[PDB]
C-alpha cells in the first residue's frame, strides 16, 4: 500500500493564491504518488463564530474548487471531517495526552485571540488537538502544508510520539511537506505581511474566486522595492516584494526561479507585474470555469461527499478501535 | 416525564453513604423519572491510569449499579465513549464556550493540583464534554453534589447561549434539589460526610469490603468521652454516637426515638457491634448480586447494547439539530 498524505482547508472565508501555493497545488500533485485524503474542515471552522447559512454553502464551495484545481474523487478521498464522527472522538481522547502550556503558546491561538477578542472560545483553543486527530486518525505519513501550520504539525508528531511511547506503534509519526517557494504568500501591499483569508483590506489578497479584472488591477500595485537601477533578482529578505510575485508567476507557470531570473534580465518591475497579472488573470479565468461546471451539479458534490466519508470512515474506525483498547475503554458490542 | 442524568465514574469506589443517600433514593424512583445513567470512561482518562484497570473498573461499576436496582428495562444505563455524540457535541460546544469560563474553573484549579503546562487538556475542557453529556439528551434535571454545582451552572449558561442564536434546540437543565434524607458520617471524622473520594479509606465503608474488614472500621469509630457511657443522639457533644445512630438507623428503618431507648442501658461497644452487623447484613445482599452480574459478561454485553442504543436514538436527535442549527452539510445518507 502506499504511504498517506492527509491535509485540510477550512470552508471559511474565500480562498487565496496563498492556500493555492503553499497547500492545494501540492495536494493535486501528490495523488499519483501516494494515497491522498483531502478534507473541509467544517469543526475547525466554527471556532470564528459564522452566519450558518454562509457556512453550508461555502462547504460546498471550498469542496467544488478542489475539484477545479484538479483533485479528483478517484485518485484522492474527499470528505467533510463533520462526516466522520471519530474525528470528535480521537479528539476528544487526545486532549488526554495534550499539556495545556502547549496549547497556550501556540502561535496561531494567540493571533486569533486578538483578532477575535469578543469570541475568544475554549475550541480556539483545543484548535491542535482535533488537527493531531484529523491526521493521526489515517495513518499518515506526509501532511502538505503553508509555514503558517508547521507549530501545529510539531505538536501532532509530540502527541504522537507521546501516545506510542505509552502504547505501542498506534499511530505513524507524520512528516510536514512545505514548499520551498510559495510557502508563505505574501501581501501585496505589505509584503512584510502574509497574505491572509481574514484580511479587512481586499488589495492585499488575490481570491481564487475573485474576479480577474479585478486581480490584474491588484497586481499591477503590487508594493515592489527602491532599488536603483531595479533588477527582477530573487532574494526574500531585501526584495520582498519582486520575490513574492516571482513566486506567484512561478506557480502558474512551472518555470523555476531561475529559469525566470534569466528571462527577466534586463527588464524593469513594470514588466514583471504585467507578466504575473496576464499569468495570473490566465489561471483563474481557467479555474473559475471549471469551478461552476462542479459547483452548480450539487447532486455530484453530494455523491463526492457520500463516497469520500465512506472511505474515510473505514480507516479511521481501524485507527479509533485500536487506540480504543490501547487506553483501556470497554469495545461496544456490535 | 422528565428527564434525569447522571454520570458514573468508571473509578469511584462507593460507599454506604452513597449507596443509603443518592442511589438508593434514585432507585425508588425509576418510574417517576426517565433516568439516564452514563459511565463516563471519556472523562476517566483526564487521569492517566492503567489501561486493564480501567477496563476492568467500567465493568464493575455497571456491574455495582445492576446490584444497587437500577433496572436497565427501567432506565437508561451505557457507556459514554459507545454512544459517539457525545464527544461531536463536545467539540462543537467547545466554540460556544469562553476560554476564561474554563480557566475560572474551581475543579479544574482544583483537580490541577500542579504547575499549568503540566497539566493535559482534558483537565482543562472536562466542563464542556459534561456539558455535552447533559444536553444531548435533553435532560430536564441533574442530581448533583456541591463539587459539581459550578459545572453545571455552566452547563445552563451553554444551552441558553446556544439557544439565543440558533432557537430551541437544547432544554437548560436544573438541578435536583431535595437531598435523600440519610445521614453518613465519616467514621473517625463525624463532623465532615463519609465520600467516596477520601484518601483515608479508615472514614469509609465501601460496597464490597467483607464483614471482617467492616468490623475493624466500626470499632475504630470515633466517639465521645462521656461518664457514664450513655447512648443517645446529640449532634453537638455525641456526634460520633450520633453518626452510628444516623448508619444504623439507615440501615434498618427504626426511628432514632426507638434505637435510644433499644440501647438504653448499653455501652458503645453493643452499639458499634450492632451497626457492623446491620451494615455487614445489607451489604452482603449487596456483594451476592454484584457478583450474580459481574461474572455474567453475557448480561453486561447485553446491557451495554440495549443502553448504548437507547441513548443513541436520543443523542443523535439533538446532535442532528445541532448540526443542522450550526450550519454543517448534513451527512449523506
Ligand atoms: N499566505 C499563505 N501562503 C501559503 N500557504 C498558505 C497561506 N495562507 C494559508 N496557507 C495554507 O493554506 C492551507 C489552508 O489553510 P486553512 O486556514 O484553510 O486551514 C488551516 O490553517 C488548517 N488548520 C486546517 C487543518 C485542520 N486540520 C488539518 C490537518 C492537516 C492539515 C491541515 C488541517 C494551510 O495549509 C495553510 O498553511
Ligand atoms: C461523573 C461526572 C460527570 C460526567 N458527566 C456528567 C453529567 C452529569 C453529572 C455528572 C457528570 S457528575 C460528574 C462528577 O464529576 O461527579
Amino acid at each position: 500500500t502506499k504511504p498517506i498524505v492527509f491535509s485540510g482547508a477550512q470552508p471559511s472565508g474565500e480562498l487565496t493564491i496563498g492556500n493555492y501555493m503553499g497547500a492545494l497545488r501540492q495536494w493535486v500533485n501528490m495523488q499519483d504518488d501516494y494515497h491522498c485524503i483531502y478534507c473541509i474542515v467544517d469543526q475547525h471552522a466554527i471556532t470564528v463564530r459564522q452566519d450558518a447559512q454562509k457556512l453550508r454553502k461555502a462547504t460546498l464551495d471550498t469542496l467544488a474548487l478542489y475539484l477545479a484545481c484538479g483533485i479528483d474523487p478517484e485518485k484522492s478521498t474527499i470528505f467533510v471531517q463533520s462526516h466522520v464522527p471519530e474525528h470528535a472522538q480521537l479528539g476528544w481522547a487526545l486532549n488526554c495526552y495534550t499539556y495545556f502550556g502547549e496549547l497556550s503558546r501556540m502561535t496561531q491561538f494567540k493571533d486569533k485571540s486578538a483578532r477575535y477578542a469578543e469570541n475568544i472560545n475554549a475550541g480556539l483553543f483545543d484548535y491542535p488537538v482535533l488537527m493531531a486527530a484529523d491526521i493521526l486518525l489515517y495513518q499518515t505519513n506526509l501532511v502538505p502544508v503553508g509555514e503558517d501550520q508547521k507549530q501545529h504539525l510539531e505538536l501532532s508528531r509530540d502527541i504522537a510520539q507521546r501516545f506510542n511511547a505509552l502504547y505501542g506503534e498506534i499511530f505513524k509519526v507524520p512528516e510536514p511537506f512545505i514548499p520551498k517557494s510559495g510557502a508563505r504568500v505574501m501581501s501585496l501591499l505589505e509584503p512584510t505581511k502574509k497574505m491572509s483569508k481574514s484580511d479587512d483590506n481586499r488589495n492585499n489578497v488575490i481570491g481564487l474566486l475573485e474576479d480577474p479584472k479585478s486581480v490584474v488591477k491588484k497586481i499591477k500595485r503590487a508594493v515592489t522595492d527602491s532599488d536603483e537601477p531595479p533588477v527582477v533578482r530573487y532574494d526574500v529578505q531585501n526584495k520582498a516584494g519582486v520575490s513574492n510575485l516571482l513566486d506567484i508567476l512561478s506557480a502558474v507557470t512551472g518555470q523555476s526561479i531561475p529559469e525566470l531570473e534569466k528571462q527577466f534580465e534586463g527588464k524593469m518591475y513594470g514588466h514583471l507585474k504585467g507578466e504575473v497579472a496576464d499569468a495570473v488573470s490566465g489561471m483563474l479565468t481557467e479555474l473559475q470555469e471549471r469551478y461552476h461546471r462542479f459547483r452548480n451539479d450539487e447532486a455530484f458534490l453530494q455523491q463526492v461527499m457520500k463516497d469520500g466519508a465512506e472511505k474515510a470512515s473505514a480507516h479511521a474506525s481501524r485507527t479509533l478501535k485500536a487506540v480504543y483498547e490501547a487506553i483501556g475503554f470497554v469495545a461496544k458490542p456490535h
